[PDB]
């Protein structure tokens, strides 16, 4: 029921995956997808017009800063931004409950990334108007979370279903400890009938905190048992029965085409991006790559959260 | 007469407060309320779309700036951000009146914070455009001077009476020397039946050239007398029956150095206790950033309104935008 | 309404990705957004687009320009900006880059130092591109606004009539202004003669008067008359009907333009100047009613906004 879900969603700050639920999930995967067709067929996309936002992006974070820019502006809105900066700078003398109380009583909402973990909670507290969190230095990045998440529902949109038939297994692949896009994915997967093989050299294996709300959520679905988590150090192994590949950020595992004929025929690779060696060019050409597709699906998600959380009347729904 | 000023304030630059004469501040407060009025109430605020303004900020100045983009936004118009930069690395040897010249023919209007004093007067003299000062060197900040008098008016509207028997005190506190916020505003105040208390340690007490102003601007309107300005060193005297408290900045980069700052940013704490004998209708304003000269406590007491007079730039700035540029007759 | 068909979706590059027609479609376009803003008509003729501006070095009158162009068409642009090769890339391919941000926007201005960068851009981007400069010389819009200005006052050099040839000097550092090359390569496509006023060692490099050359032969408009070259403005502004003068960029003076020195030009001579000045031309010479460098700059919107229009219209043409 969008207009239930909608009036729940109205003015709601989005910082954590957690801040999202079942029926908001649906909400934002049901419009990202009427924002790909929209958007697709060269249709008018000013689905949101006459708000104003501010973007403060205190670290260089170019691909996210210019997603978020692209979607206020596809939806017909516009953006002030605070840009090439830092906490230091930004906040010359100021705390920054001040610096928020005060902007948020210029525009309609704040994207805010900010390297800090305190400040985006600060920023919250402080602010009048609503937040939506473009990455911060506890790893919670909710956008990229829910176009992961897009994505993969495309593939295989029996994720949703809740299937005990219908199961579907992911490899994340090279530095599970830093990789806090993996933490953040996983937090959503385990919600569903979910596997995960965790690839990785020993000291960079994923942290126990993860492995524990993976299990905690698997459990509450009645999905938990043995084969829902398994552990390799190699990709021959690793990269076996799995419906999705997700490579990592930062040598011990590059995919190649030799190293992707022994995959299933439907799998598909993510990779949030920027890549350096992690994934060869060669590769690019595979059909079973899917990362461009990915960074292009920020849009349409982005579009979907900032419609839902700031549509007024909203009568005249994404078609 | 909204519609005889706005023909008269069309095209008009703002550099100096005192471009502002009666009938036109007249109308600035006028249509700041309107638009006061209109965003609170979730109005259609886009009175002047179709515009397309450059905004040239030359120093760090982050919360003028997006003041004055979220005015020209939520007014419907668009503009190209010249940001994060300094008047040598933008004109690159370009004499300014060139620059300006080129400049003012690609847009309809220009907002322009620059240090230098001598930068925004030939960028007036040279611009086909009319310019906003968002602020410079000499301290003239005309937006800053309109949305503290906005905040006053608001709570006493009887300044604008130029009443020999209705008269409003205020004090201004810290930093007298260099905050040339108060300097403006002193200037705009004086044109108005106002008494001054400046309250400072001794070398920040306010310029004479300023308490000359004030001596001959009351004169004018015969509301001078002895106790017009008084000078206090201490809070518990300098706020006594004043309807207006106003703190100052403390800037550490106006002292010779860190030793100077120190000795003199907690001359003066505001704090619930130090607000015990005051009026029941005093209103605390700031221009902001704080650092100490307001307890966090004070922000409960209903007399603090210093986030209210940042909210209103917005309303004054819109307000502003509109009477210069708008090329109809309306509201 | 044939010739903008055939332009959409171009990425401009080089001035010589422009041909005959689409020049012509340019020069019209670029006329009826003049009359349409110096009327103070609505502008908005291309609304509902996005851009990305991706600015490498400081440029800030090129960039300005772009985005003024962007906006009085009614369209909305995100900027980078104040970044410089190695900072944008942080450690990405070019080709990862430009495949990713041309999904997001409608297209894309460049400037990058770096000749290979936007060829490498233009190969991955899903989008047009218009390069905004780079550091082979390609600068295609300041030869569009430079050939635009010269075109007002002698409307003839697109005539191509043996009858009517046009005469232009190019005065100051004729080694490194690729703007003189640029130029030079699109004026040598019609019946003009060239007057190279230098230093020595800032003579015009020989490439390019092989390309003026080729061109000139091309037309049958080629003689020894076609190219000359002086070493003081006196013969130098001869029966010259445009004078360019040229930046000198002291990483890399003998000709100062004044009222003095423009006494025995003809009476239609007109001055331009790609800006910045600082000496080649005397503030003096701004009064005089042959200096036209500020309607020059001036016309780099109006061209910006009809080329923006020819390539990303999708879909009531521009009137007066
Ligand atoms: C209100 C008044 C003080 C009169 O004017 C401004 O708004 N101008 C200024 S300058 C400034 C500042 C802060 C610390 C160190 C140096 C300069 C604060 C702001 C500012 O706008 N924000 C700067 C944020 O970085």
């Amino acid at each position: 029921d969008l207009d239930k879900i909608m009036t729940k969603m109205k003015n709601k700050s989005v910082i954590n995956i957690d801040d999202v639920d079942d029926e908001e999930l649906l909400a934002i995967l049901y419009t990202s997808k009427q924002f790909e067709k929209i958007l697709k067929n060269n249709e008018d996309s000013k689905y949101l017009e006459n708000k104003v936002f501010c973007s403060v992006f205190l670290e260089p974070s170019t691909r996210t800063r210019c997603s978020f820019d692209a979607a206020i502006l596809k939806l017909g809105s516009k953006v002030l931004n605070i840009t090439d900066m830092n906490s230091t700078s930004f906040y010359k003398g100021e705390t920054v409950e001040d610096a928020f109380k005060i902007l948020s009583t210029y525009v309609d909402g704040i994207i805010y990334r900010d390297p800090s973990k305190k400040n985006v909670d600060i920023a919250v507290s402080s602010s009048s108007k609503p937040i939506i969190n473009a990455g911060n230095g506890t790893g919670e990045h909710p956008t990229q979370s829910l176009l992961d998440f897009y994505t993969i529902h495309n593939y295989f949109p029996f994720i949703l279903d809740r299937n005990i038939n219908k199961k579907l297994n992911i490899a994340f692949v090279g530095d599970l400890k830093n990789g806090r896009t993996v933490h953040s994915l996983s937090k959503l997967l385990s919600r569903y009938n979910v596997s995960f093989n965790f690839v990785s050299c020993k000291s960079l294996n994923i942290p126990k905190d993860i492995v524990n709300t993976i299990t905690y959520n698997l459990k509450k679905n009645n999905f938990y048992s043995d084969d829902s988590i398994k552990y390799f150090d190699n990709l021959e192994e690793g990269l076996e029965d799995v419906h999705i590949i997700y490579m990592t950020r930062i040598n011990a595992f590059i995919l190649s085409n030799k190293t992707l004929e022994n995959t299933r025929d439907d799998t598909k690779i993510l990779h949030p991006l920027p890549r350096v060696n992690e994934i060869k060019v060669e590769v690019d050409s595979n059909p079973k790559s899917v990362y461009f597709t990915q960074a292009e699906n920020g849009l349409y998600v982005r579009m979907a959260l900032l419609y839902l959380i700031f549509s007024s009347t909203s009568s005249s729904h994404p078609q």
